[PDB]
């Protein structure tokens, strides 16, 4: 029917300002006038998804691929539901399908990484992230995620090189600086991690995990009083943390050993400028 359309075009009229309830109804209206328009069942799925309901989004994604099984846009948003639900297993294969029909699509590829990254099988996540950048090398998010899927493998020298770029593309990401630090802190480097953790806090100073990794930097250096200060902050921020305490206790009672190292050394130095000669 062509009256369906006036309804569908009511659904999409609301879609494109919000009230997805309204769109659900007007779709559900249109769907009775023509339960053979994919664009209706699709955009029915596309409402339900957007609110939070996915089981029903899948139902009304399957039934829209019964009609037209010939659009990535249908397969792409189809894999998501699952990803966004949890079942990455499936989202993948469902994705691949959309990459057979519509290969050249950063968003399709990227998410495949996101899928494989999320599966724990990073080796393979790289491949797709590569493709995604290869098509579209302006997605800050890829270089981040890529720098991420090297970090987890153990190639920091690589993962630094990749974060590096991301930072260029979007220097406006707090939760990037933190890894860029962490990358340094894993190897034999603890200074640059501070210059960079410092930044992460310049951007988001109510991130505690930063304040605490920043603390960590100084304990490996041995500035324990300054380290504490950063764990101090990170405790007002997370009072229930388990090892908020243990670590902060370790930090206090570290300094201890130091001051007493100063003592016993200063008091060996007072038993050999008058009970020894030169050597
Ligand atoms: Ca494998």
């Amino acid at each position: 029917m062509g009256s369906a359309e006036a309804w569908y075009n009511l659904g999409n009229a609301y879609y494109k300002q919000g009230d997805y309830l309204k769109a659900i109804e007007y779709y559900q209206k249109a769907l009775e006038l023509d339960p053979r328009s994919a664009e209706a069942w699709y955009n029915l799925g596309n409402a339900y998804y957007k609110q939070g309901d996915y089981l029903k989004a899948i139902e009304y994604y399957q039934k829209a691929l019964e009609l037209d099984p010939r659009s990535a846009e249908a397969w792409y948003n189809l894999g998501n539901a699952y990803y966004k639900q949890g079942d990455y297993d499936e989202a993948i294969e469902y994705y691949q399908k959309a990459l057979e029909l519509d290969p050249r699509s950063a968003e399709a590829w990227y998410n495949l990484g996101n899928a494989y990254y999320k599966q724990g099988d990073y080796d393979e996540a790289i491949e797709y992230y590569q493709k995604a950048l290869e098509l579209d090398p302006r997605s800050a998010e890829a270089w981040y995620n890529l720098g991420n899927a090297y970090y987890k493998q153990g190639d920091y020298d690589e993962a630094i090189e990749y974060y590096q770029k991301a930072l260029e593309l979007d220097p406006r990401s707090a939760e990037a600086w933190y890894n860029l630090g962490n990358a340094y802190y894993k190897q034999g480097d603890y200074d640059e991690a501070i210059e960079y953790y410092q930044k992460a806090l310049e951007l988001d100073p109510r991130s505690a995990e930063a304040w605490y990794n920043l603390g960590n930097a100084y304990y490996k250096q041995g500035d324990y009083l300054k380290a504490i200060e950063y764990y101090q902050k990170a405790l007002e921020l997370d009072p229930r943390s388990a090892e908020a305490w243990y670590n902060l206790g370790n930090a206090y009672y570290k300094q201890g050993d130091y001051l007493k190292a100063i003592e016993y050394y200063q008091k060996a130095l007072e038993l050999d400028p008058r009970s020894a000669e030169a050597k």
